[PDB]
């Protein structure tokens, strides 16, 4: 499989569409968008943006019609990561070995810098420059973000996790559907209509695949750990259950052409790390 | 007393539509929507959906056009309030004599919900049942919001303020001019392109205005607080001839504009007494 090399070529595209939006206006605000910039060039695997690209091309369009895509999810995660980071959330000192934005700058600026990297991912899309897509299709972009991003989404399964005491399966569902299910679904459904070809039942299959990944990453994450999936299910039952999660969402995806291969292997890659 | 009128009616207007948004779309979500909601829904003015509504009445557009705009500016406003409160931030207890939002529920919540009140206000700029303009007229005004809200404008003023160190009256300004004066002339901005009949003088001519009027209402706030602040810069008196000043240049801004534009006429006056 290149599925490797396939998020390492979206990685590097994305990156350097992302870092370009990091330039201060004036000398003031220097500062801000460093705390920008650090809390979003930290060397993340960028499976958002890879989502958005690998649908855009699933429907067979070219996938630098997806740049702003990939731009705008990849910023919502950012913005939600410092946040979840903030002493009142998980207050942690570091995010993958490096210090959170909070303590590398402060608390105010690390809430300010992601406050500004939610806006922004909201103008990169609106832009038409940057995101030039029929006009129609820049508002459904904006709409499904704005949804996924926010209360009945992503802002939502983190208030669900704060909120929740033992969860069943159902209730431990729930809160990966909006925590983190609703911002990946987004990217499929994004990419998809930065294809210009997206019509309804691709729409749907490709919602279908984003639901069955979102779950079997959360699976896979904790087999590989050992309230989650294997004290739930059993262990051997929890690795069972990961390849049905694989399985569907590979069903979801028959009949489309080869160049949604990347999606599949990614749902591939999912669940076979170790 | 025009304009009381003028602001009962558009915070009557908005607040209804405001209220509406705020049903948890499931159980599990009830506290954070109640969050939401109690952010919002606190008996606020509404100057910045005033703005919307009188700017697009002020080109002639029936004020129910300008709805979603009124919505949308609101929303980022009270979002800003809610992290401003914050105690990494202003550490502010009360609001008007009631908790803020992170006193009332909790800190994370508080963050949380404006984080979604944010997300809410971009939505509702993106619904074309909600703001139903033309597409392209949407998307202008969702990027000028976008612009407006962000790093380069109201969140740009937060950071110069924290990163402000004696401040002459022009880096005093340039802060002013983020922290509130990008959203107050977003707000202008947007109902006027919501009025269906925008141009490009119209526009650059409410710009104007609304710099104007921004900066008023700074001027104005720091002296009623008195009856590094323009009264400390310039003293009393000077502050007070400023006010007027600014004024003047939003009255004269709007040369030219029919009776419609009124109400910003009246605003314009009522600001600085
Ligand atoms: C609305 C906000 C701020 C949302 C955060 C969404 C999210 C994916 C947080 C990380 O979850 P985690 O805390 O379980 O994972 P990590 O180990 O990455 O902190
Ligand atoms: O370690 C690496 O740099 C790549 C690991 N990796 C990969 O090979 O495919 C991926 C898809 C998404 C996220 C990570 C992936
Ligand atoms: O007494 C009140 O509650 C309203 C006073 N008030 C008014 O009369 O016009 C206004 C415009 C904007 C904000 C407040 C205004
Ligand atoms: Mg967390
Ligand atoms: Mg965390
Ligand atoms: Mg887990
Ligand atoms: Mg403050
Ligand atoms: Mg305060
Ligand atoms: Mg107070
Ligand atoms: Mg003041």
């Amino acid at each position: 499989s290149m599925i490797a090399a396939y998020q390492a070529r979206c990685q590097a595209r994305v990156d350097a569409a992302l870092d370009a939006l990091f330039v201060a206006p004036r000398e003031e605000l220097q500062r801000l968008y460093e705390a920008m910039r650090y809390s979003v060039m930290n060397g993340g695997k960028r499976v958002r943006p890879l989502l958005a690209y690998a649908a855009c091309e699933a429907l067979g369009g070219a996938p630098q019609r997806a740049d702003a895509a990939a731009c705008a999810v990849e910023l919502i995660h950012a913005y939600s990561l410092v946040h979840d980071d903030l002493p009142a959330m998980d207050d942690d000192d570091l995010r993958r070995g490096q210090p959170t934005t909070h303590r590398a700058f402060d608390e105010a600026t690390a809430i300010l810098a992601a406050d500004g990297l939610q806006a922004l991912a909201f103008e990169v899309l609106a832009d038409t420059r940057r995101n030039p897509q029929e006009h129609a299709v820049c508002l459904e972009m904006l709409t499904r973000l704005a949804r996924a991003a926010g209360s009945a989404g992503m802002v939502g399964g983190q208030a669900i996790d704060l909120g929740s005491v033992a969860l069943d399966q159902a209730a431990l569902e729930v809160m990966h559907r909006h925590k983190t299910g609703a911002l990946i679904e987004a990217s499929v459904r994004l990419g998809a209509l930065a294809s210009g070809r997206a019509e309804p039942a691709s729409l749907a299959a490709l919602e279908r695949y984003a639901e069955a990944i979102g779950l079997a990453f959360q699976v896979q994450d904790d087999i590989l750990d050992v309230p989650t999936y294997p004290a739930l299910l059993g262990l051997e039952a929890a690795k069972g259950y990961a390849l049905e999660l694989r399985d569907l969402a590979l069903a979801a995806l028959d009949g489309f052409p080869p160049s949604a291969d990347p999606l599949r292997q990614l749902a591939r890659y999912i669940v076979e790390r170790r």
